[PDB]
């Protein structure tokens, strides 16, 4: 199994114990590390943060401590939008300009591949022709990668994609059987399945449906989404299940109504470290629990939640990650990806479950605890 962990270049700006640098990554923890995010200018891949180049060096330098470790650079993200992707795929000339820049960029800075985080083809401004043009881009990139590898006599660069979990987003975004042929890995974003935008409490990444999930809401769980991707053309061995190391919090409209489906009046408070409205890092949730929040267990969905006063949070813990991992193995998927390494209790001082308690749970469950970890010669 693969254990693929996303690192974010804005975690460096968090205060105190929240600050996370590439050198805070345990090089022996994950099999793949992905750098988020890269940007685009004039149809060419570029940096986003002022010090990205310095961080690439330290990020990719982790491979000097683990000979098996592979690294990828993720382009796009939520704030990046669709517009630069649309303009890039719209002509064959722009696609070539992009692919060329990617090959040069990844080789220069020592990445082993590219991760597409276009959110999404066919939606959020992206016109309907982008569904097929994304497949075209991926195919062209894969083929360019195969040719380059032979000309320079080095291992082929990987091409992977972070993909939607929402069925409507999937249906208008991806030609699954064709796209699956060219992608090395398919990183399914099985999270943000519920949140405050809905107007009631729900889970970030529930494994199964809640009994009250009716109609299209019955699709808002990990099991359904992963099986949708599989039943519609994606090989199970290529499919990578998305694991969140954060939860979504809510302001409860009635503090005495604390279950699943309880009415909410908006997003929960930003945490003191990530400072994301409606989102708490796992280590921020641990603080919530230590300060006296009531532990809940969403039994049908195999995920925890917690509440105190008018604040309710739905998230993942050690138990739920372990349950999901056994499910993953039974279903014989390619492995797990993690958003994000910097959101797990990396110091171990928040949750008292060891360093990286959530990702370590996956490393152990997926049979990677004994996997070789030696510096390259
Ligand atoms: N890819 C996305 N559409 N999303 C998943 C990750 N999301 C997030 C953002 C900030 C923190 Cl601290 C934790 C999670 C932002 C929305």
């Amino acid at each position: 199994y693969q254990l693929t962990c996303y690192f974010t270049n804005w975690a460096q700006y968090r205060p105190g114990l929240g600050r996370f640098m590439p050198d805070d990554i345990n090089p022996c923890l994950c099999t793949h590390l992905i750098y988020a995010f890269a940007g685009m200018q004039n149809n060419e891949i570029t940096t986003i943060e002022w010090n990205d180049v310095t961080l690439y060096q330290a990020f990719n330098g982790l491979k000097n401590k683990n000979s098996q470790l592979k690294t990828l650079l993720a382009i796009g993200g939520w704030n990046f939008g669709t517009a630069p992707f649309t303009a890039m795929v719209s002509t064959p000339e722009n696609r070539q300009t992009f692919i060329t820049s990617v090959i040069k960029f990844l080789r220069q800075y020592e990445f082993d591949g590219l991760d597409f985080d276009w959110e999404y083809p066919g939606s959020r401004g992206s016109p309907p022709q982008d569904k097929h043009l994304f497949t075209v881009l991926v195919q062209e990139m894969r083929e360019a990668f195969e040719q380059e590898a032979k000309q320079i006599n080095k291992p082929r660069l990987m091409v992977t994609a972070a993909v939607a979990a929402g069925i409507s987003n999937i249906q208008s975004g991806y030609e699954i059987p064709q796209l699956s042929q060219y992608l090395d890995y398919i990183h399914v974003m099985t999270y943000d399945l519920h949140g405050s935008w809905e107007g009631y409490t729900g889970e970030n990444s529930p494994l199964y449906k809640y009994p009250t999930d009716t109609g299209s809401n019955a699709y808002l769980n990990v099991d359904y989404v992963m099986n949708y991707w599989k039943d519609n053309g994606a090989p199970a061995e290529k499919l990578i299940v998305g694991f969140p190391t954060y939860g979504h919090n809510f302001i409860l409209s009635n503090p005495s109504n604390t279950g699943i489906g309880a009415p909410t009046s908006g997003a929960g408070p930003a945490g003191p470290y990530a400072k994301e409205s409606g989102i708490w890092a796992y280590y921020e949730i641990c603080t919530f629990l230590k300060n006296g929040a009531t532990q809940g267990w969403d039994a049908p969905q195999e995920v925890p939640y917690a509440y105190q006063g008018n604040v309710w949070v739905g998230y993942d813990n050690v138990k739920s990650f372990d349950i999901k991992a056994q499910w993953l193995k039974h279903n014989k998927f390619g492995g797990a990806m993690v958003w994000a390494i910097d959101l797990d209790d990396f110091t171990g001082t928040f949750c008292n479950q060891g360093k990286f308690p959530l990702i370590s749970t996956l490393k152990k469950a997926l049979g990677l605890q004994s996997a070789s970890c030696t510096a390259p010669a």
